[PDB]
């Protein structure tokens, strides 16, 4: 009933469909300054406090630039977000899983460095992952291999075998793009959703009439996907149950019965 991780005002649909109440800054993380991952783009609230840490991976030949929406939209709702670049454009999901792990390790280190823009902004104990395509698989692999992680949002996950995810205990929200021809939802995203233990808080939202890149910068679903992603991270990274209506109740139903959505699965309520 006391939630120490609680931040921002009581959520409204309209507030969650746009940049949040937290002023943010971004800096880049040079490839040369890190091993474990290929650098990337760091977004953080300027307000004093410690926030959940979120690492986001692009997919095959993907760059951090294509997911800056996720950096800005999540950070502005009260998170520290690192959208990574990979060691190589050709890294497979198991590799993207290690890099997400290492990027989260990096944020924890920088959190103790008085020179860092994120000095004392990172709650080391509250970590989440997300990613596009092979980055989505990577995010679910990292969540499997780091069960202390609070949340995973695989977005249009590629074809890591759904078998690999039968022991995921980390609350997982999967985005699908209905007319994805690169990672068809019916053979890729949906079997992964179904492979996750039913005791694991989970959710699948499928964007109607859109392709593999419907979740990326300019995909055309900033309002709805952002609102779902913010709500998933708030719910599980911040244990903020004010966000339940947006993933399980009235405001989720609004979204998931809307023309924008072609499929919806979940083990609600939570
Ligand atoms: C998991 O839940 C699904 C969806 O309701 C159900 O089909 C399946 O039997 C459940 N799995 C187990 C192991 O009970
Ligand atoms: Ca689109």
């Amino acid at each position: 009933e006391f939630n120490p991780y609680q931040k921002g005002p009581d959520p409204t649909a309209s507030a969650l469909e746009r940049n949040g109440p937290f002023a943010i800054r971004s800096t880049s993380v040079s490839r040369t300054s890190v091993s474990g991952f290929g650098g990337g783009r760091l977004y953080y609230p300027t307000a004093s406090g410690t926030y959940g840490a979120i690492a986001v991976s692009p997919g095959f030949t993907g760059t951090s630039s294509t997911m800056t929406f996720w950096g800005e939209r999540l950070a502005s709702h009260g998170f520290v977000v690192l959208v990574i670049d990979t060691i190589t454009l050709y890294d497979q999901p198991d590799s993207r899983a290690r890099q997400l792990k290492a990027a989260l390790d990096y944020l924890a280190t920088q959190n103790g460095r008085s020179s860092s823009p994120i000095y004392r902004k990172v709650d080391t104990s509250r970590r989440a992952v997300a990613g596009h395509s092979m980055g989505g698989g990577g995010s679910l692999l990292a969540a499997r291999d780091n069960p202390s992680y609070k949340a995973a949002i695989p977005m249009a996950p590629w074809n890591t075998s759904s078998t690999a995810f039968r022991t995921v205990s980390v609350p997982t929200m999967i985005f699908g793009c209905q007319d994805d021809s690169i990672a068809p939802v019916f053979s890729s995203a949906i079997p992964i959703y179904n492979a996750i233990p039913n005791s694991t808080r989970k959710n699948y939202v499928e964007i109607r009439n859109d392709d593999h890149f419907c979740v990326m910068n300019g995909g055309g679903h900033d309002a709805t996907l952002g609102k779902l992603g913010i709500s998933w991270m708030k719910r599980f990274v911040d244990n903020d149950t004010r966000y339940s209506p947006f993933v399980c109740g009235a405001e989720y139903n609004r979204v998931v019965s809307s023309y924008e959505v072609s499929r919806s699965y979940n083990n609600c309520p939570y």
